[PDB]
């Protein structure tokens, strides 16, 4: 069953092109929250805080794109002096933020002064991972780098496909589209634990599909949110979706 579904979702995901997955990402909430940042602080403040911000999405209760949203509009309004001390208050400040919120300190505060390098991401990673002190692969690093390009497209304007050997990023909602779609035999929880072999999934789809695995997390998004959520953008098409309804009761309630 795996290996025809792995089948089926290349050569369904096969009929998109990355430049219309590109595109998809100016609409992600993610995308506009780090723009707006960019806009206001300009291209090495606005990075640093967009970064920053990823390098603490984690066990948000499922409020993920209200922290976004939050995000943009905190940093969007207000003038920023001490970057590190100004993170540290939102941190303090943030609806989102309370589990933890310690520990979400004590990293952003190991990460205060680094200043990525946009145009090598790659090194970033490794910058990161010894900052932080994770694996590359783990998934706040990796959704970092999708963010850092995210905040690199909107201050130059530009398009930049990411490298194909950055893999997806593995939290529990991909874990459970993986699933959803028969990839994998083995449940989300056991996928989560076991991320770099769904990372590993996504790797052959994404050398096959053309899509680099940090672009593919686009897709997954938007097919989450329909499969998972019912917010049906239209982002991705109906055959897309459905991709990710083989299993029972991947359907909206």
């Amino acid at each position: 069953a795996a290996e025809s579904q792995l089948k089926r979702v290349i050569e369904t995901l096969r009929r998109l092109g990355i430049e219309e997955v590109l595109k998809l990402e100016r609409r992600d909430p993610q995308y506009r929250a780090v723009c707006n940042v960019v806009k206001r602080h300009g291209e090495t403040v606005g990075s640093r805080l967009a970064m920053l911000n990823a390098l603490i999405s984690y066990r948000l209760t499922g409020k993920g794109e209200e922290h976004w949203e939050y995000f943009g509009k905190y940093f969007s309004q207000l003038e920023v002096i001490d970057l590190c001390r100004d993170f540290l208050k939102y941190i303090e400040t943030s609806p989102f933020l309370k589990i933890g919120v310690e520990a979400r300190k004590k990293r952003a505060l190991k990460a205060c002064d680094y200043v990525p390098n946009l145009e090598d991401l790659g090194l970033t990673l490794r910058q990161l991972s010894h900052i932080v002190g994770a694996r590359r692969e783990q998934k706040t690093l990796v959704f970092t780098i999708k963010i850092l390009n995210y905040a690199y497209m909107c201050s130059r304007g530009v398009n930049r496909v990411l490298p194909f050997d950055i893999p997806i990023p593995v939290d529990y909602r991909v874990a459970r589209l993986t699933w959803c779609a028969g990839l994998i035999d083995f449940p989300p929880e056991e996928a989560l634990r076991r991320y770099e072999a769904v990372q590993k999934i996504w790797d052959a789809v994404a050398r096959e599909t053309g899509i680099p695995p940090l672009h593919l997390d686009t897709l997954l998004w938007l097919a989450g949110r329909a499969v998972l959520y019912g917010e049906n953008l239209h982002g991705v098409p109906k055959e897309v979706i459905a991709l990710f309804q083989w299993r029972g009761g991947c359907r909206p309630p």
